[PDB]
């Protein structure tokens, strides 16, 4: 784990006046960038991000599936980019707290701790986990390395495509934890390549109300520009 080439990313995190990481790790590598590499070995709460596990423990645990219609009526899938209706605090209920924590130790997610209200410990704690932690995670879901069904994790992943442009696909998810101070913004995903080689990645920066949301994604791109990553 080491500072990469951080010269010119480091402006980019400056011009928006916060302070932010990002985490990049390719196969074994990890370097970090930005301008406040120490959040890169900071615990926070995951927010958003947490979806990508409840997803996965959900499906390998058949409380749901990636066709049931959520009463507008969103699947798990639409649920995983639009959280107009509260489809992962519903299936986070029919986990039940004895069955996520015993998955989120199985995991090893974080601190792995998750309190006593099953469906908001991975907004306001005491759940909290590192950017380092957040992008072997994700490198791990990428490569279809985490201890769930094959067939789990790819549905996963097919939730998480973002983007696709000249042969790359970006895959990822964002989250916002907006009502604890400081407030913490993440963009935790990975590149496929053309090639097929994988690229993940974990930004985490602190977020203002008045920032739009979209600042994640384009610190994210013209980051990833410069590094040759896309
Ligand atoms: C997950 O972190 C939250 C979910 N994700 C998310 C995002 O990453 O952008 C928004 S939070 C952010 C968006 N606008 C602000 C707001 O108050 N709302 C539109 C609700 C805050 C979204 C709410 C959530 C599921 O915890």
């Amino acid at each position: 784990i080491v500072q990469g080439h951080n010269q010119v990313i480091h402006q980019y995190f400056d011009e928006k006046n916060t302070s932010g990481v990002l985490v990049i790790q390719t196969d074994k590598k990890i370097n970090l960038y930005g301008n406040a590499l120490s959040r890169a070995n900071t615990e926070y709460v995951p927010a958003s991000t947490f979806k990508m596990l409840n997803a996965l423990i959900g499906l390998e645990n058949q409380k749901t599936d990636i066709n049931e219609i959520f009463k507008k009526d969103m699947t798990l899938g639409e649920a995983m980019k639009l959280s107009a209706v509260p489809v992962y605090q519903e299936l986070a209920r029919r986990i039940g707290l004895d069955l996520m924590q015993k998955e989120v130790k199985r995991i090893g997610f974080g601190n792995a701790e998750i309190g006593q209200q099953v469906d908001n410990f991975w907004l306001v704690g005491p759940l909290k986990v590192t950017p380092i932690q957040e992008v072997e995670f994700v490198s791990q879901l990428a490569h279809t390395q985490l201890p769930f069904s094959e067939k789990v994790q790819a549905n996963v992943k097919n939730m998480l495509l973002l983007e696709e442009s000249n042969g790359y696909k970006i895959f990822g998810k964002t989250g916002w934890a907006a009502d604890i101070k400081p407030q913490v913004g993440w963009l935790t995903g990975w590149v496929e390549q053309p090639d097929g080689k994988i690229v993940a990645f974990a930004l985490n920066m602190e977020m203002r109300s008045e920032m739009p949301a979209s600042i994640r994604n384009e610190l994210l791109m013209k980051s990833l520009k410069q590094l040759n990553i896309i």
